């Protein structure tokens, strides 16, 4: 479907049995979501944003419903204030921005 | 343009009769421009991130050239590792997110 702006690109998605709601992120290159429990054994990693740095888990192999479809990379878990849907992800549902 | 995101959408942008690049963050209420010179004067504000809060100057009718585009808006200027374009400046050139 097509997404204007005049509001946050919220949508939801399918993870571990489970629903959320995450934010649809062109300035994000990577998937990071908020604590929840995950299946599978990770790895430590550190992310940084514009506050600083962040310590969260790698997960590979992860299979992502985003609205519906069906797509499976790699899913970091940690302490982030919103779900975020990076590149990594939203080129496999082949979101792409136009104007 | 359609943009697809196999790698970062990076823009070229046209402030205070300067060149720069920008990214353009589906994922950002507001915008957001590394540490530069600037004529109108501001307001300390900060804004939340990933890592923690940085503390930035605000700048209120700046007009900026987005790719051939000219939009005017609310600029932010601090310790941000890249530049921003939020979506309060990203709906006035009808920039749209799809799939
Ligand atoms: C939310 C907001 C409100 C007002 C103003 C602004 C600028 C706002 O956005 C601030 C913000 O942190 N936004 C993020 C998503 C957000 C919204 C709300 C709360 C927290 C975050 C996201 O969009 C952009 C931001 C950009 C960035 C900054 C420094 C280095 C590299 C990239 N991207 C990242 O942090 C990503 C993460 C998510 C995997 N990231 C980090 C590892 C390297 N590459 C990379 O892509």
């Amino acid at each position: 479907p097509q997404i204007t702006l005049w509001q946050r690109p919220l949508v939801t998605i399918k993870i571990g049995g489970q629903l959320k709601e995450a934010l649809l992120d062109t300035g994000a290159d990577d998937t990071v979501l908020e604590e929840m429990s995950l299946p599978g054994r990770w790895k430590p990693k550190m992310i940084g944003g514009i506050g600083g740095f962040i310590k969260v888990r790698q997960y590979d192999q992860i299979l992502i419903e985003i609205c519906g479809h069906k797509a499976i990379g790699t899913v970091l878990v940690g302490p982030t204030p919103v779900n975020i849907i990076g590149r990594n992800l939203l080129t496999q549902i082949g979101c792409t921005l136009n104007f």
